[PDB]
């Protein structure tokens, strides 16, 4: 390939993990009093299909999170992405695969790579823009693949997986060559999992309270259990690069990555209200800014994280009112805030301004 032994790589990773370590670290726009909404699209999707949302680094030194919607038709994937309020469009791509079957999960990969895993850990790329099939992929493991990702800065030749009990590996793009980090464990039960800015440590959870980080530069290295009581719903790695914050149904935890295993960067939050019921909400990727949905009222409510006194408050400003909606996403690059509402089986965008 271009790395030749596991040695080689794990050096590459390191080199380009320390060439991308001292930059986004900028902080993102504060938000501003936001008192007007607007429903800019109405569209059904696919929810069994897992999406990952896609980091990019930007020239001011902070990162655009795109969320992706799938949409599966008669052997089309139809997709609708955005990272803000006026960047959003929807794209039509072939499904490579027979008689119309649904992706488990789908990721994004930089140069318009589109990564397709159908069970049986088989994996398609595409190129989203050019629509041609770049790999047909299998990975040999026993277990079901549970994690995708490919990182748009760092050690860009690769992509990484991992199947529900820790199985954590890199595969090339281009090259048949693959790299086994970490092997299969089993008290684990994973569903899920998030990959941190540098692209050194990797969190693999489940939602009955697992928490597992794992180190992929250094193989086999045994990985820290961060102590969730609860019902998590997702875990991410803050923007900030030292927290790690946990979502759970009615709970937001947040671990402090400069400390010891389990220590907090302050004190966990209820969710309030939650009746308890339909409240939903989402946290941005900065960690400091959340939007909560009440179906009760139809109303979405914006807190904000005081540094100061370490605690979530409301922002009584933004009286914002508007149709059952389950889960949301948020999204709010300088074209504005959005938050995506959705059911099991469908979603609204509501674009938010002040």
């Amino acid at each position: 390939a271009v790395a030749i032994t596991r040695e080689e790589f794990l050096q590459g990773l390191l080199q380009s993990s320390r060439d991308f370590v001292a930059r986004g670290k900028l902080k993102a726009p504060k938000w501003p009093i936001l008192k007007n909404l607007e429903l800019l699209q109405a569209q059904n999707y696919s929810r069994n299909i897992k999406t990952f949302p896609y980091k990019e680094l930007n020239k001011s030194m902070y990162y655009d999170k795109w969320v992706c919607m799938c949409r599966c038709e008669d052997g089309a994937l139809h997709f609708t992405q955005l990272k803000d309020s006026k960047t959003i469009t929807t794209i039509t791509t072939p499904n490579p695969r027979t008689g119309g079957e649904h992706p488990a999960i789908i990721s994004r990969g930089p140069c318009n790579r589109l990564l397709l895993l159908y069970p049986g850990n088989q994996i398609t790329i595409l190129d989203s823009k050019t629509n041609k099939v770049l790999r047909e992929i299998e990975v040999d493991s026993a277990n079901e693949i549970i994690y995708m990702y490919g990182h748009n800065e760092v050690n860009t030749e690769y992509f990484i997986w991992a199947d529900n009990r820790g199985t954590i590996g890199f595969q090339s793009y281009e090259d048949d060559s693959q790299y086994i980090v970490h092997s299969a464990k089993s008290d684990v039960e994973y569903s899920s999992g998030v990959l941190h800015k540098d692209s050194l440590l990797l969190a693999l959870y489940s939602p009955d309270g697992i928490l597992d980080v794992y180190n992929l530069s250094s193989p086999d290295q045994a990985s820290s259990r961060f102590p969730v009581d609860a019902k998590i719903k997702e875990v991410k790695f803050a923007d900030n690069g030292y927290w790690m914050v946990v979502e759970c149904d009615q709970t937001v935890v947040c671990f402090d990555l400069r400390k010891d295993v389990g220590t907090l960067a302050y004190p966990t939050y209820t969710i309030p209200e939650f009746k308890t019921g339909t409240v939903t909400y989402d946290i941005d990727d900065s960690g400091k800014n959340m939007i909560a949905y009440s179906n009760e009222s139809n109303s979405l409510t914006i807190y904000k994280f005081d540094k100061k006194t370490k605690n979530w408050t409301k922002d009584e400003e933004s009286a914002l009112c508007l149709a059952d909606f389950t889960d949301m996403d948020v999204v709010c690059g300088d074209g504005g805030i959005a938050a995506i509402l959705k059911t099991n089986d469908s979603f609204n965008i509501v674009a938010l301004t002040p």
